[PDB]
């Protein structure tokens, strides 16, 4: 286990900020990718695990972005990306999020970077959009000791994940139109036989019901912060947040398998 930070309340991961300061920058020359935000913890008090946050087709770091402090805050290392094409494909988009953990290992020896020595390199995890979900979920497959996956309305061209061994959140849009959850998020879900995973579909949600500027940052916060903290950091204080089951009007739909309390 690698356990930092104070006891959780759910009130505390609703809010906005955890409890350590996040400092960010723009990576200098980007290693397999377009471009990149990296997001720190300061304050930490051991190394932290790194995540690598992929958008959709067409879109850009500001779609993920919220992500970066909402982590970081709680003790992770957060990459954002931009593809090197604003059309590339989920296949694509995972070498591109490989390729940004990649990088963020590189700058944790680069005595220059503001993140030497902050990251344990073996606790690593995997986030984004659409595409960049299903390019999430394609990451999570070909590199199964990845420690967590949460990625957000994915969509891909094959549903079936069956190999997936990653705990693996998955974030669906009850009224996403671009990839419905009865075609894409569910089927994805419903593919994984092998590992610790949750389906948390958001009320009403749009297909950009998880991305910066959302109705429900409480609670898609506090489901992946759990989720990351639990599995990324095996912290335990945080099992009951991960594999809760939310009594909220916001969530249309829950499901959950190998979530032990």
């Amino acid at each position: 286990s690698h356990m930092r930070g104070p006891n959780p309340t759910a009130a505390s991961l609703e809010a906005s900020a955890g409890p350590f300061t996040v400092r960010s920058f723009t990576v200098s020359r980007p290693s397999g990718y377009g471009a990149g935000t990296v997001y720190y913890p300061t304050n930490a008090g051991g190394t932290v695990g790194a995540i690598a946050i992929v958008p959709g087709y067409t879109a850009r770091q500001s779609s993920i972005k919220w992500w970066g402090p909402r982590l970081a805050s709680h003790g992770f290392v957060v990459i954002t990306i931009d593809t090197n094409s604003t059309l590339d494909q989920p296949d694509s988009r995972s070498s591109q999020q490989m390729a940004a953990l990649r990088q963020v290992a590189s700058l944790n020896g680069t005595s220059s970077s503001p993140i030497y020595g902050k990251v344990d390199t073996a606790r690593m995890g995997v986030m984004g959009w659409s595409m960049g979900g299903g390019g999430s979920l394609i990451s999570a497959a070909n590199n199964p000791s990845l420690k967590a996956a949460a990625p957000q309305a994915p969509w891909h061209s094959s549903t079936n994940f069956s190999s997936v061994t990653v705990p693996t959140l998955i974030f669906a849009c009850e009224n996403d139109s671009i990839a419905p959850v009865n075609s894409s998020a569910l089927p994805i879900y419903d593919s994984m036989s092998r590992n610790a995973k949750q389906f948390l579909e958001i009320n009403g949600g749009s297909h950009s019901c998880a991305n910066s500027g959302n109705s429900n940052q409480a609670l898609i916060g506090k489901k992946g912060v759990a989720w990351m903290k639990r599995f990324m950091d095996n912290d335990t204080r945080y099992s009951t947040f991960a594999c809760e089951n939310p009594n909220s009007t916001r969530v249309s739909d829950f499901r959950t398998a190998n979530c032990s309390l």
